[PDB]
């Protein structure tokens, strides 16, 4: 190699929105876009039902794809409704998303799981040999209390409870996406972005290793856009983006050439 | 008459080669599928899949599960009800006993989840194959209708309209039954479908009653699937493990 530096990683979560036509206009987005992708690794998490559609039509190399979930129950069984990550990685999908705010909160009266829950999932997909996109964050009241570093590290020691050996963080990406920033228009500063992101790579170095603290991609999301990108990823500690919305349009392009350091 | 129905779940199983021999197991199947409703419920991932290369009318693709989010927006990792239907997915499996259960030390879905569940889905225009069941130990301390009436209920207050029933078939699974080759016997199993018709009948109508499938679940193979269909409360079967192998064939072919 020339160079060690972290590479920049955009992640596109579509959440509950996608039809075959709406899919395939997305795909071909991406496949004709006239921004390179070199520089960036780029992720689509897809509905679980549009992902082989995907997978099938997908042209550019540098554009993978990832499942929005995966199962605590490791391996194929009597799981109904559960896609497990060995059946993930045996599909040939190699990223998955763990622990969005919006499964930690749970649906419609259900709870939703538990730092503990999204630490089993995390060691069964890296188990199969998934990379995970790790999501943690804090809420408005944490923020406001002075919490977030004690929030964030209980979120990650759980994890690392799960996954003690260091090895594994390989194939960890983290998504630092405050829950006070999601769907509401209220971006992170740039300052707080980068100020957050250096903690939890102090926490990395303190509780895994230095070697995994310089090596791990920490993405921003939260009302990310194309007009906000560049500001927000001048942040040292800022490796790339955590794309909600914005995933589902043409601006997704603009937020990828945003993740470029250029001369 | 109520038309045979037979369901195979295949939950967590499933690879690209394996989904397609279980196609071509289907579309080349030496039974006749006239007198029975045949519906198959591949992992998500592999629905398109079916869609594509299933050549047999009579058979139809469900999901293993439906969100209590009913249309499109900011569910990471929920599939709608709307975005199943708008995939013409005609059918859902709901409240299966391994979904209420929960997994990982996740709590699992109540008997109110599973009906905001069935609400959302028959909003959308779908079929429901809503799973209900008893535990060992509520069938042995004398629980099981009671059970059975509360699951019934919770769905019933989300869904009063008789009319919204006619595209429920009920799958009565004692969880004792599943994964365990514990079949239930003819006799219980016909008894306890005849419970949950009376049920039918005094909550929602006589109608509905009559109309309404009442498929039987746990440990079902080939070999038991003709004894059990005797049971004139029996309407067909909901296939767990044998849906992934040739016995499915001989299943459908019992409720025939
Ligand atoms: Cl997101
Ligand atoms: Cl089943």
């Amino acid at each position: 190699a020339l160079w060690a530096a972290r590479r920049g990683f955009v992640g596109g979560n579509w959440k509950c929105n996608g039809t075959t036509a709406k899919t395939q206009e997305l795909v071909d987005m991406l496949n004709s876009a006239p921004v390179s992708f070199e520089q960036v690794d780029v992720v689509v998490a897809p509905p679980s039902l549009f992902i082989s559609q995907v997978q099938d039509s997908l042209r550019q190399p540098r554009v993978q794809v990832a499942a929005q979930d995966s199962s605590t129950q490791q391996a194929y069984g009597a799981f109904t409704g559960e896609l497990s990550p060995k059946m993930i990685k045996e599909k040939n999908i190699p990223w998955v998303v763990l622990g969005h705010s919006e499964r930690r909160a749970g649906f419609g009266g259900q709870p939703g799981e538990s730092n503990q829950v999204v630490a089993k999932k995390v060691r069964a997909a890296l188990n199969e040999g998934l990379s995970v996109i790790l999501c943690i964050g804090e809420t408005l009241e944490e923020r406001e209390s002075g919490q977030t570093q004690k929030v964030l590290s209980e979120q990650l020691e759980a994890v690392r409870q799960a996954v003690p050996e260091a090895d594994a963080w390989k194939s960890i990406v983290i998504a630092y996406e405050p829950v006070w920033a999601i769907g509401t228009g209220k971006t992170a500063t740039a300052a707080l972005a980068q100020e957050t992101h250096r903690d939890i790579r102090n926490w990395l170095a303190q509780a895994v290793s230095p070697k995994v603290a310089e090596a791990t991609r920490v993405i921003y999301g939260g009302s990310v856009k194309g007009s906000n990108a560049k500001e927000l990823f001048e942040g040292e500690d800022v490796d790339g983006f955590l794309v909600g919305g914005a995933s589902l349009t043409g601006d997704f392009v603009s937020i990828i050439d945003a993740a470029k350091q250029q001369a």
